[PDB]
RNA sequence: GUGAAACUAAGUGGAGGUCCGAACCGACUGAUGUUGAAGAAUCAGCGGAUGAGUUGUGGUUAGGGGUGAAAUGCCACUCG
């Protein structure tokens, strides 16, 4: 498939709600944790990324994903 | 607010052997009375007052016993 940032993004999305399903059960599986983080922090500098290259592909990303917007 | 929680601000809600305070149930202090109006009361304040609450009617437990949030206290002004 492609790589484009959205795509990242989408694929992050299903890899991040997958794990937080298994943390309910197996909450005690700290070492998934940490790379739960990742993750999330990887889209999150790729978002970062996004929104000053263009607001218009941000707005329209985080409003079809349901992903909060930060502030400041 | 967070990945989800923990946490956190308002509003709604009206909990409590909760608060003040009448009835009601109690009886802490003092005065008066003390051949008393009264064989424990009057007067002025005092405690609890949605609770382990108060009360009526109809019943139960009887003495080498009964009952007792237990004083040897109560059991028809009578109770080691
Ligand atoms: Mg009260
Ligand atoms: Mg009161
Ligand atoms: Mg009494
Ligand atoms: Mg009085
Ligand atoms: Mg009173
Ligand atoms: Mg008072
Ligand atoms: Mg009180
Ligand atoms: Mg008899
Ligand atoms: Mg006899
Ligand atoms: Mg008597």
């Amino acid at each position: 498939n492609k790589g484009s940032v959205e795509f990242q993004v989408f694929c992050f999305t299903n890899k991040i709600r997958r794990l937080t399903l298994h943390l309910e059960l197996h909450k005690k599986d700290y070492s998934s944790q940490r790379g739960l983080r990742k993750t999330l922090g990887k889209r999150q500098r790729l978002l970062a990324y996004l929104l000053k290259i263009n607001g218009v592909r941000y707005k329209e990303l985080i409003s079809k994903l349901n992903i909060r917007e930060l502030k400041t």
